[PDB]
């Protein structure tokens, strides 16, 4: 079964990904030398908590507080927490679309908490990665895969009504789910994901998962190819597969990252190096890596730099107890 180290690892990895990623958000300019330089500077900063979190963590904290409060999953409670969190701290770096959902949820006009999301972008719904960026904790709370799928979907559908948005969230939740389940081989991990997403989609996400397989069978794949084929975007389709690739790639040495950085550190460094939506791709790859390698790879020097590290650790313990209760 899942250990405390794994739940702690997942959440801290997600926080690190968000906080460190934020440095480089929306940049066509990022290459690995800058990330390594940034990390060296980070690891000798005298003050703790210099890196502030973004919408990624803010929404993550709301998910977690909903699961703890309503462990059978209460989407009305979760929507309320998203909307109140936004209201309290609107400048955290939210999507331009999703702001309209929060205001609609805060008004007394909607009895149906899914309806604001359905109305997004001319009724097509958002295909953004905001559903996925906050979903890891679903997989940390619910052992059963069928729960992980349905609750990933519903948590996502509060903001992301498009199949790309909510299926992106399911994929990210499944990636954490399967990373939790033993030191599972690379090839087993992927088989599991492709299997599930083929059933769920039918295939955009499956297509990208197959590309990941291809890339992982080659060596020294340029980052240009990864960005071209997988993306580094705010779209779920162009970020969730990318996060998964970053996790899988960094299970082995990358010749450009010193091997004195552990696998989780490597994963975060590599993720950020891909550019674009650096906070979300790194928060997602970091959640998966955290679940896989556990808290042993979340180094004191790194975690101390993050806003809300203590609260995050505390919430990991609470999530672990929820998980244990569900067995
Ligand atoms: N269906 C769509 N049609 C046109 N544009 C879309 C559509 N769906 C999403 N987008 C674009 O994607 C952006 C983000 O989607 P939203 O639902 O607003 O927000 P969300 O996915 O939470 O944003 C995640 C980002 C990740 C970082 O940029 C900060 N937060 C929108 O403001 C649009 O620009
Ligand atoms: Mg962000």
């Amino acid at each position: 079964m899942v250990s405390l180290a794994q739940v702690r690892g997942a959440l801290c990895g997600a926080l690190l990904g968000d906080c460190m990623g934020a440095e480089f958000e929306g940049s066509d300019a990022v290459e690995l030398p800058d990330v390594l330089e940034f990390v060296r500077l980070l690891e000798k900063e005298k003050k703790a908590g210099t890196l502030f979190y973004t919408d990624d963590t803010a929404m993550t904290r709301a998910v977690i507080q909903s699961l703890i409060a309503k462990p059978d999953f209460d989407e009305v409670d979760m929507a309320k927490r998203f909307a109140e969190e936004y209201k309290k701290e609107p400048t955290r770096g939210y999507g331009a679309g999703v702001v309209q959902v929060f205001k609609k949820l805060l008004s007394p006009k909607y009895s149906d908490v899914f309806q604001p999301a359905r109305e997004q972008f001319d009724g097509k719904g958002s295909y953004g990665n905001g559903g996925a960026m906050r979903v890891a904790s679903i997989a940390l709370a619910y052992p059963n895969i069928q729960d992980v799928i349905k609750f990933a979907r519903r948590s996502a559908q509060l903001t992301h009504a498009s199949p790309l948005g909510y299926n992106g969230a399911i994929l990210q939740a499944l990636a954490v789910h399967f990373a939790l389940q033993g030191e599972l081989k690379r090839d087993t991990f992927l088989e599991q994901l492709i299997g599930e997403m083929e059933r769920i989609e039918g295939l955009p996400f499956c297509s990208r998962l197959k590309k990941i397989k291809e890339f992982l069978a080659s060596s020294n794949v340029p980052k240009a190819d990864i960005v071209d084929e997988l993306g580094h975007g705010i779209a779920a389709l162009e970020s969730v597969p990318t996060a998964i690739y970053s996790f899988l790639h960094c299970m082995e040495s990358d010749p450009d990252i010193p091997d004195l950085y552990n696998n989780l550190q490597r994963t975060i460094i590599y993720s950020i190096s891909l550019g674009g939506d650096t906070d979300t791709i790194a928060t997602m790859a970091g959640a998966i890596a955290g679940a896989y390698y556990g808290m042993d790879q979340v180094t004191p020097s790194w975690k101390r730099s993050c806003e809300a590290i203590v609260e995050t650790e505390e919430s990991a313990v609470k999530l672990y107890e929820l998980y244990c209760k569900q067995l």
